[PDB]
């Protein structure tokens, strides 16, 4: 069964996933927070430059299939959202 996917942010490309804008900060997003259209999610460092993501239909983080800060490949779900 490959469907019913809540709302992940699979690295749109061969970039990197992130959840901390500042060194030891309050992270970008964590399971429990309810995102909302126009609400920066995480950083998609594509090539090396951050690529902040803005909600497209709100939602609620459910888990980070991907680590925190590391490279990834297209279709590589990182931040899961309900």
């Amino acid at each position: 069964a490959a469907e019913i996917s809540g709302h992940i942010v699979r690295s749109p490309m061969v970039g990197t996933f992130y959840r901390t804008p500042s060194p030891d900060a309050k992270a970008f997003i964590e399971v429990g927070q309810k995102v909302n259209v126009g609400d920066t999610l995480c950083i998609v460092e594509a090539m090396k430059m951050m690529n902040q993501i803005e909600a497209d239909k709100s939602g609620t983080v459910k888990a980070i299939l991907v680590e925190s800060g590391q490279p990834v490949e297209f279709d590589e779900p990182l931040v899961v959202i309900e």
